[PDB]
């Protein structure tokens, strides 16, 4: 019956950013930041010329939401923006609305993850009495941020055992250099295997009950029984990542840690983690 377009102002001047989907696909949508005018135009096309389109009203919504999945139908709506287009009435040919939002918030990026989903997007909708017609457009909201020593974290026993790694800063940005050392101190006891990890923590909170997933996103090993220092780089632009996000909206977090990891000859485990904030430069 009707065909619903969302059109943007300036669609082939604006930029466009890569988003995985819940499925595993990447998509390019059109890329927003924090207070942009987010305007253009619903499009309707009458699939036969001639027919009457009835209705109760078009409408273009841009919506801001976080979805847990532990609750799918339940949204959280962080922002949401109504204009109203058209009255009660009915199309009798394919025409177009203008609309345009000036000043939307847009306080948090999009997400994707394992438990949860924060998305944005253009909602517009003809209400009609049996079924409405209701088209979406996502977008992609990124946040930016711009910052200005050494970190340590250490392991094992008290004696028979110390390794020490050191690196760089305590926040990188998505397209940095993990720099840093490794330092065997002390090595009274033969180590079997050793690694050093960057793993993902995201972190949902859906009512009484909170969820938790870790992702490993990268894994670099240390080799060979001879344990002196090594020198550590992790190139960050190789991996999938965010920026780091904390207590979004009190729903969701995703924190990212330096995870040491060290077995000994009698199989021991020996862990320890650090949080690194990951966030975005603008390009």
């Amino acid at each position: 019956s009707v065909e619903v377009e969302i059109l943007l102002n300036d669609a082939e001047s604006r930029k466009r950013a890569e988003h995985k989907t819940e499925d595993g696909k990447k998509e390019k949508y059109f890329l927003f930041y924090d207070g942009e005018t987010v305007s253009g135009k619903v499009s309707l096309s009458l699939k036969n010329p001639n027919k009457r389109l009835e209705h109760q009203g078009i409408k273009i919504e841009f919506i801001g939401q976080i979805e847990l999945y532990y609750d799918r139908g339940n949204h959280h709506e962080f922002v949401s923006l109504v204009k109203d287009l058209a009255r009660p009435g009915e199309i009798t040919q394919s025409q177009a609305f203008d609309f345009e939002f000036t000043h939307v918030e847009k306080p948090y990026e999009s997400y994707t993850g394992q438990n949860v989903k924060l998305r944005y997007f253009l909602r517009a909708t003809i209400s009609r009495r049996l079924n409405d017609v209701v088209k979406e457009m996502d977008i992609v909201v990124h946040t930016l941020s711009t910052y200005p020593s050494s970190i340590k974290m250490e392991v094992g026993i008290e004696d028979c055992l110390h390794i020490e790694f050191e690196y760089n800063k305590s926040k990188y940005h998505l397209k940095d250099v993990i720099v840093g050392k490794i330092y065997f101190l002390s090595v009274e006891i033969k180590i079997k295997h050793m690694e050093i990890d960057i793993i993902k923590r995201e972190t949902t909170g859906t009512g009484p009950n909170v969820y938790h997933e870790n992702d490993t996103i990268a894994k670099y090993e240390i080799m060979d029984g001879a344990p002196s220092s090594i020198p550590i780089r992790l190139f960050l632009a190789g991996y999938e990542l965010t920026p780091t996000m904390r207590d979004i909206n009190k729903k969701f977090s995703v924190r990212y840690y330096l995870n040491l990891v060290l077995i000994d000859e009698e199989e021991r485990r020996y862990f320890k983690q650090q949080e690194v904030v990951l966030w975005r430069k603008g390009d």
